[PDB]
């Protein structure tokens, strides 16, 4: 299978463009409103059609082309809720439009070609033919479909001679006009069926006579009488020509809007008329306005004529290179579309009198079609190309919607109607048929154009503005599978296409509007529900675990670093042998920092072996997960049963979350009495975590001494947080007393930030950064700088330097010294603070030091009531 | 601090609702609607705030109720978002508030209280309308600046205008059904003329004995003298009659107005039911009748109406200072809102049947001379009416001014929209600055249109928004089941607050549809916006943030609930195993599970490096690129965990047990064959594969062994010809039955035919039908002998060495005769021994077992599988 742009996509789309909207109704909306609105409105009606063939082409570029057809590939490319939603959409435009041409074919054939084959009366013959025609045509879809795809060419080749015509008998009329007389009354119009020839008096037998328009206009048929009405006595009766030359004098006539009014008197703007009263034995008399005209009722009755971009692309299997030849068809359809009607408007209007375009049935002259008046072989080429265009858009609406209701049926999206896809033994639908049928017969029990077009007009924008905002959406929050290739294709262009569509939606009708978004939104809805039903097993429960996946899935690509760094903890409780939680302030330190804001882990490991102790598993989970409810900190319960737990300290550091949902930071208590015990166990344990943790690049927090952190019921009134950041991690350093100040336990705790990193520099401009930095933060802390030395901070500075080049045993006994030295200072000018803060230096690289290093921890903070240490993981930026 | 019920909650909400509405507006909508569209106006409006007053005391009740004030309340327990989106439309109705009640001011001082202060003395009345309010405003806002505290004082006496108006309406009433007052309006033909200018109306008086023309004809006939005959025709043609126009309350009255009456702009005002014979009429008469002023209709007429109905959230306003407010609050609300729709109720039938159809429509009550037409009818004078209503308006305007920046106060110092950080500059007090100036800003260009029918609509657009957003928020909080909101009120349910919701927006769209698009676009953008920030609060980024805040909110509402789903689907967990080259050795297992779930689902991929952590984290790093890209060739959606263990054995359990996030969780282990596995010198393979299998049995998981994986198709594969086989021995049916099924769900497998083949025989299959019609596979169903020796290892495993061999070749003998040219054979396994040392006898029989088929997949059950 391979065909060009032109048999594959152009000619389709052109043929479902040109409809019976141009003839029967455009002659009459150019008259009535003018040639500047009627402008306007095409151009409306051109750029949302626009927008959406744009947005269309995004769809169908992005990957492969599913081969089935036009609703394929809306369906995989923006997901089956909303492939479902357009489908529905489409397939009640299909069936109106055809049951609207069926409405044409029958206007056309019982006002014009023969009405002796025939208020209210017109309404039931229209009713009747319009039934007895859609059984004819049902009947006729059943059984020949391969006759109607083997004469689908013969229709468009009638509308192409059709226009063909309608331009060839304006030029001939620029040169040479055709003669079609109308008859006046002042400035009335007189309907020209009844009259033999519209004059006052006529010359019989060499004297003048009443003619048949006197005898209908005055009841009596002798001219001595004097009880007329003043109005036919008072005004002459006139004969102008209906067919004037192209000139720029009537273009300049029929320049303003003439919205008339139901029953109004259609009337020729530049006539002396003297006004009078008038009886009422003579509006039968005279051309009538018929429905109330107004601009959203024009727009309403146009829109059904720049439908269809989606029927272009419905031979997708058929094609050679289907994202190359697919949007240049349909916008060049686009095109051509648009410029044939401006032209066609343009020549209408400047060609023709003002006063015959009004009249719907072609009054004025004998009964003819008011836009075939203009043609060069004759008026009746015309009617019988519509005719035939008519019957052949009718009966491919008629093939083309039962086909999209059976692929919907099959594809088991929406449960209830699995019924409608039991096919032929060809794969013809049987009781998808019948469904459309009924409803062209409730759409044809109107039997009135000017009804039936608002509600085609309706589905049809609700389907572009849902193609619209889905492509809009999946673009903007960079859906996983949506990458388009098109060039000149961006967001915005969706977007006001979006915009454009929904305010013609609600020009036509608001209330109606609101009843199609509510279908909408209930089929989308609900395809979501059943899909979540079935793909998991729950309704409630499997909407929930359906937004989690997809929210994952979505932030799963992309730069896997945030611009700022908030902590997100996970905190490594200890059970007991009880299985009881050994330090509850953890959890409060916790739910403190957090504020129930964030993502919090909290993980435990539990020795022995897996295959004999689930049961302990479980009930350990739920004894934490009660814990951590009483303390309100909301977050999800990791446990583990390992052989050693260092191991299992290890697997869970290194393994908690699901892809994007990390955690960024490991808060591990301190082991206490550790050298009382004579077991080394716990500092050995303690270490290999340090050093697990910090090869992770993952922050650290070690509140030690947790027995004396506060509650969430107690409050604090007088005291002082104290910051002491020695050299590095001065943003996380800076960053936790804030967000620990934000909650209400230390709402108003004075913060104090000591710096010691004086490396022979000057303080003044050190004043200054941590001042702008801080004026950002707004914590408007007080700076004091104390007096350091870089003997003092010597074990400190061998790491700093050792960490911007990256960017022993005689090392360490002076570090023990200098560990004092800090130790005597903070301790002597921060001992009366109420919390302190202040980064620990990193372990050793040598396995056996690791006692020095827990001496000079221990060294570090003597007699600090409570001290938090913190080390940076060096990828923090703020 | 202690206060009770009345003093605390009730009348505040009274002075509150009670506004000038009532005084100005009652009568003339009475009169130009009729009794019946009228009762039907106050009962649609007295609907919607009696749902919203339930959906409110909901809220208020859930919990502790904090003691900041009105927004506090709803903030804490609907989200910040919501609770922030509520702010400013509650804002923006107060400020205009505030401008409506200065308008009625204004309105009440030039047209009753003294009308020779007109200054401008068509537009002039509009624009003394502007200078006037424009001062008014300007005064008030410095008095509101100084002095707060005596208004907080003098509050009292507002309402005890209000209460005293009322009573002596009445009164008025009472006196007027036995002895009523007297107000004659004159007539002409059916219109009503303007008492105003003429002194008499007659068309003739009696002056020194002889007739002469009085002022009604001076004004109707431009000639002085009687005997004249240049006049329009509709003077000489009709009469002159004057009416009473407080007739004393009767039945033939009510049913006299009873039917709407609905004028044009410009018509005349008729008396429906007097004779009148009509005729044409000069164009200098018309500044003589009274006119319509405004079209009227029903929609306009609810629009006008709405506020005075509103104000049901300034009732829980010093939430802080009660004694107990959850028995508190609700019922004090709710007998406010019974008490003013009675007094509605009441007063509108007692216009009804006690005034004139004729002077109810006239709007500045122009028939009377020049009085206020609701204070025609009341016991001391008219004059209690008027100064109690201006009084009224001057305090509900002050009040107003005072509560609308303190609002904007208190969402500015709670720190959720950004840029107005500014308006928290409070003064030394805690009295707003820079937010009293922002609002007298906003009534200005209030003031600016300067009528009360057309600023209105946009008071009651704004108050509708707050009111749907409310009960939206809450019906929704209480449908899906948010973690910390669970309401203890009693007569509550999800359906009422729904029904407020749908009530309330369609009163939103029958005043002006597009004014409640532009309230609609803006609680959107600010929701929206919000929305953000928290975001970008919590976690660092915009769009990122985003996401991870509403997976973190869809994992904890699902964290409640009954953990046991009705239905069991497979969620994968794909074991890999990296080769040492760090390259997938079995690429075909991801194949098959993208076969398996086609997309949809969860699926983790696994996998343990063996090593030790502190030296190896750039190759775990390294291996999580390659599966990943390893798996988008796949076209597989999925979650990649990489961990580093020492021993591999042990690393597995660990990866088996702890995957996924609370709710978020697997349930199915698909691991590959052990190759080589006795042909191999060293025996650590079977080692670990044995253990992995009594692991996950042990933690109830479903088992999927697909044997010989180098076989199995790929994506590209079609298959045209071949038939499945299902081996179902004893146990496993649901999911044994279930696989086939979502595996031919697929294009490769898009026509394979299906045997089940099982080994009362008419009775079990009558069973397999039945099960199968819910399903709709509808495949043959073929049942071989059942011997229970044969099968006796898998009843025994469930619920010898030798013996097991021979069972498993007789079994091995039957399946490769009847089965051997099967495209895909699923067959389920029995369990591993109990005991650790039988292992090299329970391979030999896994592998005897399955001996001559091309592909076979293995399925072990967990247990706790329903379908
Ligand atoms: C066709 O002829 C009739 C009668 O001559 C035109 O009637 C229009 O409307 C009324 C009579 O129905 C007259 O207009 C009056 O004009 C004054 C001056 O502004 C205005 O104050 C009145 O309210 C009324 O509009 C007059 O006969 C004529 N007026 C206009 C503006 O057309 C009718 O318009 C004619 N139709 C055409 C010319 O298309
Ligand atoms: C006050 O008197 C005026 C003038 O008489 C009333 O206006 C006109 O009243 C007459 C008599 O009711 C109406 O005539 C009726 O017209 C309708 C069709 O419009 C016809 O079906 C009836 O049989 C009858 O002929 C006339 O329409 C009406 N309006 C005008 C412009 O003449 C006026 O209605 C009286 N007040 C009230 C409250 O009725
Ligand atoms: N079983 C465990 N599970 C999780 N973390 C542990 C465990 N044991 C120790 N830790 C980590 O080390 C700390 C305690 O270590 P250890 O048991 O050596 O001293 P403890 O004072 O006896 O308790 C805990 O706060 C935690 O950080
Ligand atoms: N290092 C590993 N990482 C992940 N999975 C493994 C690992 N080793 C074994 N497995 C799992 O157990 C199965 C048996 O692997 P084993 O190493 O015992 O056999 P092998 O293929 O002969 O080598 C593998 O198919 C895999 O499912
Ligand atoms: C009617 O036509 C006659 C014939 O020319 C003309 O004289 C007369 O003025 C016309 N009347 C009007 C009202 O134009
Ligand atoms: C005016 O009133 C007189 C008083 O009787 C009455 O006779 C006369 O008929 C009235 N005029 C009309 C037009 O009814």
């Amino acid at each position: 299978p391979s065909m060009g742009t032109l048999m594959g996509v152009y000619l389709p789309c052109l043929q479902n463009i040109f409809g019976v909207i141009l003839f029967l109704r455009l002659t009459w909306m150019v008259g009535t409103a003018g040639v500047l609105q009627a402008l306007l409105i095409v151009l409306i009606c051109c750029c949302c059609t626009l927008l959406t063939a744009i947005s269309m082409s995004a769809i169908a570029t992005n990957g492969v082309v599913p081969a089935g057809g036009s609703y394929f590939m809306i369906s995989r490319s923006l997901g089956p809720e909303f492939g479902g939603a357009v489908g529905l959409c489409f397939y009640l435009g299909t069936t109106f439009a055809a049951a609207m041409y069926i409405l044409g074919a029958i206007e056309i054939l019982l006002t014009y070609i023969a009405p002796p084959a025939a208020s209210n009366a017109t309404l039931n013959n229209m009713r009747v033919y319009g039934t007895i025609f859609l059984t004819f045509m049902t009947l006729v879809v059943f059984v020949g479909v391969k006759y109607v795809n083997k004469f689908a060419s013969l229709f468009l080749a009638c509308v192409i001679i059709s226009i063909l015509s309608i331009y060839a008998g304006g030029i001939k009329s620029i040169f040479d006009p055709p003669v079609f007389p109308v008859c006046m009354l002042g400035n009335r119009t007189l309907s020209r069926d009844q009259f033999d020839i519209c004059a006052k008096t006529a010359v019989v037998d060499n004297e003048t006579v009443a003619t048949q328009l006197w005898s209908f206009f005055c009841h009596s048929p002798n001219l001595t009488t004097d009880s007329c009405d003043p109005y036919f006595m008072l005004n002459n009766v006139t004969e102008i020509p209906g067919i004037p030359g192209a000139a720029a004098g009537v273009l300049q006539e029929n320049l303003w809007s003439a919205y008339l009014e139901k029953g109004d008197i259609v009337e020729k703007h530049g006539l002396p008329s003297a006004d009078a009263p008038s009886l009422k034995e003579s509006l039968p008399l005279y051309v009538v306005a018929d429905i109330a005209t107004s601009f959203t009722v024009l727009v309403g009755i146009f829109f059904p004529s720049v439908t269809g971009i989606m029927a272009g692309s419905n031979r997708s299997g058929d094609l050679r290179d289907a994202q190359k030849s697919i949007p240049v068809g349909t916008i060049l359809a686009i095109i051509t579309t648009s410029l044939v009607y401006f032209s066609s408007v343009v020549l209408f209007g400047a060609c023709i009198e003002g006063v015959v375009l009004r009249d719907k049935y072609g009054d004025g002259v004998s009964r003819n079609l008011v836009v075939g008046t203009l043609a060069w072989p004759s008026p009746w080429v015309i009617v019988i190309g519509s005719f035939f265009s008519t019957c052949g858009a009718g009966l491919q609406s008629l093939t083309g919607a039962p086909r999209l209701l059976q692929a919907i049926a099959k594809d088991n999206i929406i449960p209830f109607l699995r019924v409608f896809g039991h096919g032929k033994v060809n794969g013809e639908p049987t009781w998808a048929l019948l469904l459309t049928a009924l409803i062209a017969e409730l759409g044809i029990l109107i039997a009135s154009l000017d009804m039936v077009a608002p509600i085609l007009s309706m589905f049809f924008l609700m389907c572009y503005l849902f193609v619209n905002l889905a492509c809009a959406v999946q673009t903007l929050l960079r859906t996983p599978n949506w990458r388009p290739r098109f060039k000149y294709y961006h967001w915005a262009l969706s977007f006001l296409g979006m915009s454009l569509c929904l305010a013609l939606m609600f020009v036509s009708s608001w209330y109606y509007a609101l009843v199609a978004m509510l279908i909408a939104g209930m089929i989308y809805k609900y395809i979501e529900y059943q899909g979540a039903e079935k793909e998991w097993g729950d309704g409630i429960r499997g909407l929930s675990l359906s937004a989690a996946r997809y929210a994952l899935l979505r932030l799963e690509e992309g730069p896997p670093h945030t611009k700022n760094w908030r902590p997100q903890l996970l905190v490594l409780l200890k059970l007991d042998e009880d299985l009881h939680v050994k330090y509850p302030r953890l959890l409060t330190f916790a739910s403190q920092l957090k504020a129930g804001k964030g993502l919090t882990i909290v993980g435990s490991v539990i020795q022995g072996s897996f295959l004999e102790s689930y049961g302990e598993a479980q009930a350990a989970e739920q004894t934490i997960k009660n814990m951590m409810e009483i303390e309100k900190v909301k977050g999800f319960c990791q446990v583990v049963v390992a052989s050693k737990v260092r191991e299992g300290l290890a697997h869970l550091i290194q393994s908690c979350g699901l892809g994007g949902m990390r955690h960024n930071s490991v808060v591990l208590g301190w082991p206490y009495g550790w050298r009382q015990s004579e077991d080394p166990r716990a500092w050995k344990t303690f270490i290999d975590t340090v050093r697990c943790t910090t090869a992770a690049h993952l922050a650290l927090l070690v509140p030690k001494n947790i027995a004396f952190y506060p509650s969430n019921h107690e409050r604090y009134l007088e005291g002082h947080i104290d910051v002491w950041w020695i050299v590095h991690d001065g943003g996380m350093l800076m960053l936790l007393p804030f967000l620990l100040r934000q909650h209400k336990v230390w709402r108003k705790c004075r913060m104090r930030i000591f710096t010691v990193a004086q490396m022979d520099d000057n303080s003044i401009q050190m004043k200054k950064d941590l001042a702008v930095f801080l004026y950002h933060l707004r914590l408007e802390a007080e700076v004091e700088v104390v007096e350091m030395h870089n003997s003092d901070i010597s074990a400190y500075t061998y790491e700093r330097t050792l960490m911007m080049e990256q960017r022993p045993d005689q090392s360490n006994v002076r570090r023990m010294h200098t560990a004092v030295k800090l130790n005597e200072v903070i301790v002597t000018r921060s001992h009366d603070a109420r919390l302190v803060l202040l980064n620990m230096p990193g372990p050793p690289r040598n396995s056996e030091g690791d006692e020095n290093y827990m001496e000079f921890l221990e060294v570090l903070t003597e007699g600090l009531e409570r001290v938090l240490l913190v080390r940076g993981g060096g990828r923090e930026v703020i």
